[PDB]
């Protein structure tokens, strides 16, 4: 009936883990266990950590086979086809175009823009997968691969992997946006999981994870500059679509749908939506005021009662 | 709430769905979406069939990379690293010589063998298009000790593209569940008089009581070691595996049955694996628990 | 064990349809199925679009058999039986009658009475002057009168609720009760194997009827508005007077085989008023309800038909 | 609680009523009034009465419109529509053809095998020729070839049933099972407050339950099994496929007696097709060899009772 809260710091953002019926002491074991699994998911995916394996893949000049892990190669080869699945609005290499902007300081791109483009674009990288091992490989030397639109969500789901082997059953488990639910709280009611504006989900057994446009766009006034750049067009988003929240088996699913949707707005991200059979919430900003829509599959998840 | 329970059959064995309460009209439309995707996902791998994916692949003598759907780059990708975890106890290049035994030979199986080896086959995986490839002409690839597992995998995803999040769907000897029954309970499925709750993840099983045999300590098994060419012969009864996917849930299980009570232990305990096996001492049988596995376990 | 209500708007007013538990998904096709046919329905009978099949067949001049729907034949067809048993009380040519007080809908109410000309106009009227005409693949309307002016405002939302609850079936749902306007249709029991419920206007315990395999329908509401220049004032206009009806009824519930029916017979009904309602609904043995307002007091009605429909539980 | 139960003969068969809570003075009343109506209808469709109002009809040689009832009309307009829906299967003027095999049931036949001389017997038949006209006070019939021969025996028993079902409103009767022949028509509850039981026998050749509340039923079949007395309006021939028995569930038993024809006589395929498209309550069964196989559609199944 107690539930037992862990968080703590990881990938610039926090992580949680509600944990039912646990001592002090195993408390203290599992949250080592935890920050160490972050710590080091952080050190595989961080662009920020020079010494990172991404970064020792970006900083590389090679156009061979470049050994990664197992993980590694899941997260981008799920990254990629979900990123040919919405017209490429879901980009792991538009990092150049994002830092020509100097977004997530600056001068407007000239038309620098246009020489980025070349720079960038999925078709340039490759996934290799063999018995004993596994390979990342790019045709472009200065390709550059970033990972924080879904390292959260791959976060969550190595996250539960570790809960099922510290042999946990029931757990709230989240790192920055994505969220894991499994079995019940406190009370033997499935975990709470509340959606932005409070409007709550039941997701035992699956995977959430939220994704939006913030910049002066989200209540306020001066209403002026996105910071979410398409990846096809090199310059800011133009909708109105300032919120998407996605729910999927896993967590790194939720992750790489949400941003790609986000990127695409309203009219098609709808039709990705229902072609794809995707729970999907949506939050944008018309009038003065702020309209939802939920796709019939994210409905079947809303708690019913109170 | 009501109960729907829709059932069917799909690569020469059975496939069963279980869905809260449904309407006669939607679960018809339910039942013909389901069976026509298991006829696509067995058009796609079934060794059967002169012109499924698979097939075509085993036909073609092309040492270059072959074009596959997503879901072929997936089943084979998962394969070739269990098939590694296992010491190529799991191989899905061992047709050529399970063919040379008539079940399911003399020390020339080498030769079988030659055609044989996971490292034959690489997986390429791109934005738009993904490819097998393998570097010896002879490669024969089979999926059957894996299919049941992606399948199962496969349904319980359609089932989440209809609205349909609360379920249990399983095809041949692999399961898959997530949510809660039409009362908050967990979906019933029973092991080898135990029950676990499998909400989140695919179980997948290996043999029974019924295929287990006698004559001396000569276990008469159709079960054939990669890394042999010749039946198993160890007391491993049956096995049970718990895992994220189906998929997994079916390769780690042949896998484990092939290495056997000792071996296999190694890697579960390795591996951290969620394992349940039966082995045979004298006229009776014993049960091994992983830690991993009796979390999964559920009483009342 | 539970319910799921669809709403939506139509023909200028709100569609319903109470099912028994479904999906989301489901549930979303469903309402998407429901809107179409309506959208489909409207467009068909709408004197408000001028596309629709019912205005291009009254602005055609042709005496000639006019291609129409199965729907189309079966509405007028049956508003013209009704409308002959009602004695013409019940006129789907009304039409260029209203027009001259600038009544009904919106017409901006600035239409000053009328003269005599309304004399001039009932010759623009007439049930005598349609024919409808049925063949195994086609169908067809006729009119005799190049100007006739066929309106079936007063008889749709009848034809609409009871061609939602046939959508109900194809889709195989065979419990439930579907309303469009004041005209409801169900069939079925309840998941808990009640009648669904219907209430009627309680003109002060509500009376509630089970209508299973059958459609009702009401004109009306004991929420009148009349008093000021002669006891009551209305906009309905008796189309055999070419003048708005003066009597004393307030509401009419007609309870038939089928909402398209109902539909026809209450607004008739509340045209010939009380007592000539009485003679019509005893001489057709109809199920009805109606409500006249006395002095300073409603008094409630009912045909025995009716008194069978209720509900004592 | 007390269920009383009227019957009687009608149209060459039987019809019934059982209704709850009624005594014995209105029940006699009730026998009176079912058994006079009933008359009255078959009167006015049987091809058996040389008088009725279809024989007149039949007989006469007119081309311009023929006065009837609004049930005629009505009769005929439904059956002339659900003919077209099954392309041509149910076919309400291909008596002539069924005459020259003498499948009539009150024929021989022992007539002769017909030659395809049946051809030169089709040209005299057809859904086509037929035309429905109504207006304020009247309703009239029409058809276009003089020896055209109109027999709504295959759909009659439907209309009775419906026909049934407006007379026990009429007297005030809320709760009741009536039936004419094959067709039904089910409303509220039994002696114990349960929906009156319906079951669809199994043996077409030579038993499950459905719930029917507010809606009717009718089952056709070609109960018999080698050669079939059924003839295919379209070829001038018996019927070649499985099908052996259909049973309709409807808003309406005229609707269902007028779809259970056609289907059966169009056959397992064309039928399933029909079926689906128009969204019908349908279930079948078809005898192989000696094994008998049963097919429903998913909207019959909703009527299947569940508890
Ligand atoms: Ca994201
Ligand atoms: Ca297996
Ligand atoms: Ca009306
Ligand atoms: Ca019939």
């Amino acid at each position: 009936t107690e539930v037992t809260v862990l968080e703590g710091k990881t990938m610039g953002t926090f992580w949680r883990a509600s944990i039912p019926g646990i001592d002090a002491k195993r408390s203290a074991e599992l949250k080592e266990k935890i920050q160490t699994q972050l710590d080091a998911d952080d050190q595989l995916l961080s662009t920020y950590k020079k010494d990172s394996a991404l970064m020792r893949f970006n900083d590389s000049q090679s156009l061979s086979p470049w050994p990664v892990s197992e993980a590694m190669a899941d997260i981008v080869t799920t990254s990629l086809r979900i990123g040919a699945k919405t017209d490429g609005a879901m980009d792991i290499t538009v990092g150049p175009l994002v830092n020509l902007w100097g977004f997530g300081v600056q001068i407007p791109s000239q038309e620098q823009i246009d020489a980025m483009k070349a720079k960038t674009g999925l078709q340039h990288l490759t996934v290799i997968n063999q018995s004993h091992q596994q390979y990342l490989q790019k045709d472009l030397p200065d390709l550059y691969v970033d990972l924080s639109t879904v390292g959260e969500g791959y976060a969550a789901d190595h996250l539960a992997r570790l809960m099922e082997q510290e042999g946990i059953s029931r757990y709230l488990v989240s790192v920055g946006g994505a969220l894991n639910s499994r079995g019940m709280n406190g009370e033997g009611l499935p975990w709470r999981v509340a959606i932005q504006k409070q409007a709550v989900v039941d997701i035992n057994g699956h995977g959430i994870s939220t994704s939006g446009s913030y910049r002066n766009y989200y209540e306020l006034d001066g209403k002026r500059l996105s910071h979410v750049i398409d990846p096809q067009t090199g310059r800011p988003i133009e909708h109105n679509l300032v919120s998407v929240t996605v729910i999927a088996p896993t967590a790194l699913e939720a992750d790489a749908w949400d941003t790609g949707l986000m990127v695409l707005g309203p009219e098609k991200a709808k039709e990705v939506v229902r072609r794809e059979g995707l729970a999907v919430y949506m939050i944008t900003k018309e009038g003065d005021s702020f309209k939802t829509w939920m796709s019939p599959q994210f409905k079947s998840f809303l708690v019913s009662e109170k």
